[PDB]
């Protein structure tokens, strides 16, 4: 019995992996080159493994796993009995391929189009808009031309993809998709837990939300800024409002301590999307980290195409489950953006390749979180003035108590700022697959969790027919969201962790892991786990203590928030949005 258990998962381990390898394939060449063809082919290649998938769930869920004496075999056959779409049946399944691929291209080949004259994209240009424009309507156009050409598309395809992934989920043995994927981190008391997480970081976000919206007054007008409400949402400088370190030039704490321009650096210094991603690799081998192979280099797509095929852009790591080719899709643009992206993406690729030798089913993080957190955590340190310095991209900025509250801010307008966008998302979704929000009020709901939990509203009244959610990316996309919140939580517990082991002392906001071997074994050990053992484990191996936490974020952030209070205090602030009811007046 126990011996058929391991036969079981053997045989499903070696078949997993060839037809896995062969829909890797088919997947990337669409993604590359959104075509006709490629699509059809796509969808061929989703009958092919649903038909896997169906042949050894089935197989799967004929064990009682009960019986079983081995904890590793009990874990894989557990979650091969979960066959996701390929529960449904072959009508539905087929359905479902077709909702996901047409949201998807939907998403990545639509354009807002000025009145005879030119039509942008997303990446680079409306992106470079949100980044750089200081003028209320120019950044309003692109804000609402976005949301009326991308999201306002997704809305006849939501309704039934819910239904679809739901009746799977309920297949598979949750009561909705939302349970399904909250199981991912087998955590019963996730959603509280959450919760506590966002409450503690709530000081920190009010305070940087007041100082913001301030300087957002001074620069865009009383008429329209009301200092006791909500931020129109088009101001950040992010399509989303989901990062807002590029309006850091409206809001630097001390303007007589400036800061090299790293973008025009970037480009005065020749740097290109390969020599980021090399960059990228160096750190990670400074660790005694893995090296990504040579196939890597041959294959990956690290910028946008040249020849005008239509891709999907969105930055995302690939592994093919050979244990050889892995590889990043990404439209690079040269700026320290996208050079934080580049080595979050290369962190999935090291993931890949340390637990490249466990049976495919635990070829996963410890948890999706963990999986997100690994290049961000690296990327904390390459954003150091002193990093940044090192590779010609800043002046010397040390010593300076100005250039150091300065450097916080930039951190905490990407990181503070994300943490309530990057809860609601999912907030938002759970609702929608539990049934408590139905397609009458998607997008009221959705405008009232960005109130309640960013404090923004909507710098245009929204309309019958809107569907802002589906302007972003994850939800045509069917990407889960809570995963991002997980990961900057404990990106900073790593942080934090890694420089002890590495001998540093002093601010936590200070330290450069750059070449600790200490710290490369402390994540290594981790990652080698996959998805082989309860995440708390993996968190042990890093940090020396088994809980998510909120310290070390805000022990990286204590010398900003102590110079926003005063700051805020100062100036009266009215920390949150008391006016909730707030809405821009013209
Ligand atoms: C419950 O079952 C677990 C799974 O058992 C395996 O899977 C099942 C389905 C059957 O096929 C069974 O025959 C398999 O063993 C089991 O966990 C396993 O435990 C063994 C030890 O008993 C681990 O063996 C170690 O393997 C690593 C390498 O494994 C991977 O990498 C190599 C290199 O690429 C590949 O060739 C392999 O195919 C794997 O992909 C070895 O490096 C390691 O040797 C090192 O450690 C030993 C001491 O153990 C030293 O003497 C050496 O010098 C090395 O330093 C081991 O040989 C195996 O990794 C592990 N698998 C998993 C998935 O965890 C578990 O033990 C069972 N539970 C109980 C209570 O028995
Ligand atoms: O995470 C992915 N890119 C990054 C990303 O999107 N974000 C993360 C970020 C952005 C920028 C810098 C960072 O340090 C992290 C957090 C926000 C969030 C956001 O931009 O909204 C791919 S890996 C996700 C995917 C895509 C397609 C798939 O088929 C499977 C997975
Ligand atoms: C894009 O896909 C089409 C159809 O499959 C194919 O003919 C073409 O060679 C592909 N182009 C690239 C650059 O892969
Ligand atoms: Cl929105
Ligand atoms: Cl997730
Ligand atoms: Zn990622």
């Amino acid at each position: 019995d126990e011996a058929e258990a391991s036969k079981f998962v053997e045989e499903y381990d070696r078949t997993s992996q060839v037809v896995w390898n062969e829909y890797a394939g088919a997947n990337w060449n669409y993604n590359t080159n959104i075509t006709t063809e490629t699509s059809k082919i796509l969808l061929q290649k989703n009958m092919q493994i649903a038909q896997h998938t169906l042949k050894y769930g089935t197989q799967a869920r004929k064990f009682d796993v009960n019986q079983l004496q081995n904890t590793t075999i009990k874990r894989i056959i557990k979650k091969v009995q979960d066959l996701e779409r390929a529960a449904l049946p072959a009508q539905e399944l087929e359905e479902y391929n077709k909702i996901l691929l047409d949201m998807e291209t939907t998403y990545s080949v639509a354009t807002v189009c000025h009145p005879q004259g030119s039509c942008l994209q997303l990446e680079p240009d409306l992106t470079n808009v949100m980044a750089t424009s200081r003028k209320y309507e120019d950044l309003l156009w692109a804000w609402e031309g976005w949301r009326d050409k991308a999201g306002r598309a997704i809305l006849q395809f939501y309704p039934k993809y819910v239904e679809l992934i739901n009746q799977a989920a309920r297949l598979n043995g949750y009561v909705d998709a939302g349970d399904s994927w909250r199981s991912m981190y087998e955590t019963p008391s996730l959603e509280q837990d959450l919760e506590r997480l966002f409450q503690e970081l709530q000081p920190l976000y009010l305070n940087l939300h007041a100082y913001v919206r301030r300087a957002l007054h001074r620069h865009y007008g009383a008429q329209h800024i009301n200092l006791e409400g909500p931020i129109p949402a088009h101001l950040l400088g992010n399509m989303w409002a989901q990062t807002w370190s590029n309006i850091y030039d409206l809001v630097v704490p001390f303007p007589s301590a400036p800061s090299m321009d790293t973008t025009e650096a970037m480009l005065k210094q020749g740097w290109t999307p390969r020599r980021m991603f090399k960059e990228a690799d160096d750190f990670f081998t400074s660790l005694g980290l893995l090296p990504v192979p040579p196939e890597f280099w041959q294959k990956s797509m690290l910028e946008k195409p040249t020849d005008g095929r239509e891709v999907v852009c969105h930055a995302s790591a690939w592994d093919f489950y050979n244990g050889k080719d892995f590889r990043i899709k990404q439209c690079t643009t040269v700026n320290l953006e996208d050079l934080v992206v580049a080595h979050h993406e290369m962190g999935h690729i090291q993931y890949f390749m340390q637990y490249k030798d466990l049976p495919v089913a635990l070829r996963e993080g410890a948890n999706p979180g963990f999986h997100e957190a690994i290049g961000d955590v690296l990327a904390l340190s390459v954003s150091t003035p002193k990093h940044l310095h090192s590779l010609n991209l800043l002046s010397s900025e040390g010593g300076s108590d100005e250039h150091d509250i300065n450097f916080l801010m930039k951190m905490a307008l990407d990181k503070i700022a994300f943490i309530p966008f990057s809860y609601l998302v999912d907030q938002w979704r759970w609702r929608v697959f539990d049934g408590s929000i139905t397609k009458e009020n998607y997008n009221q709901e959705w405008w009232s969790l960005r109130l309640k939990y960013q404090g923004l509203c909507p710098p245009v009244p929204r309309t019958q027919g809107d569907f802002d959610p589906g302007a972003k990316f994850h939800i045509p996309s069917s990407v889960p969201y809570i995963r991002y919140f997980v990961s900057f939580i404990i990106q900073f517990q790593f942080h934090e962790a890694l420089c002890q082991a590495a001998g540093h002392t002093g601010p936590l906001h200070k330290c450069d892991i750059y070449q600790s071997k200490e710290a490369g074994q402390r994540l290594a050990t981790a990652m080698k786990l996959g998805f082989s053992r309860p995440w708390p484990e993996a968190m042990q191996l890093i940090t020396g203590q088994p809980q998510m936490s909120a310290s070390a974020m805000l022990s990286y952030f204590k010398p900003l928030l102590d110079w926003l209070r005063t700051e805020n205090e100062l100036h009266g602030e009215k920390l949150g949005w008391p006016q909730y009811n707030w809405t821009p007046n013209s």
